[PDB]
């Protein structure tokens, strides 16, 4: 057995607009991950900037923020064995052109400029990202 983990997932505005929330949810659920918190939201500039602070110096920072506030997102906490890595494996590489066939990014995105999904990349970032978007009373382990 591996540790039971929680990770923060975002279906970005591109995939929400494509109306493929359900298909992406089924990738998680069929992989053995459970949706334990969820909310559709529309991020403010400030919140997007805070959430992606780690990339504040990167050349893509401005574009990322404008993209993430361009329309509603679907945010969820995924729980299961090895959830953090499992989610990342389902998402695929940052660049959809380089992502493996069958990943969410390969299947639902075309360029790095709009790449469908976010997932926490480590235990530490998972904790911070979950607490950013959900109070613990609105996360329901099962
Ligand atoms: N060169 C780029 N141009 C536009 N957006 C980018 C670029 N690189 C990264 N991004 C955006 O910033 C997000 C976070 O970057 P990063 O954490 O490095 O990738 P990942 O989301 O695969 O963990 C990416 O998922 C993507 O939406």
């Amino acid at each position: 057995s591996m540790a039971l983990e929680r990770t923060l997932s975002i279906i970005k505005p591109d995939a929400v607009a494509k109306n493929v929330i359900g298909q992406i949810y089924s990738r998680f659920e069929n992989a053995g991950l459970k949706i334990v918190a969820a909310r559709m939201a529309h991020l403010s500039r400030a919140d997007a900037e805070k959430f992606y602070a780690v990339h504040a110096e990167r050349p893509f920072f401005k574009d990322l923020v404008e993209f993430m506030i361009s329309g509603p997102v679907m945010i969820q906490v995924l729980e299961g064995e090895d959830a953090i890595l499992k989610n990342r494996d389902l998402m695929g590489a940052t660049d959809p052109k380089k992502a493996e066939k069958g990943t969410i990014r390969a299947d639902f995105a075309d360029s790095i400029d709009a790449n469908a999904v976010h997932g926490s990349d480590a235990p530490e970032t998972a904790r911070v990202e979950i607490a950013f978007f959900f109070p613990e009373m609105n996360v329901y382990s099962r």
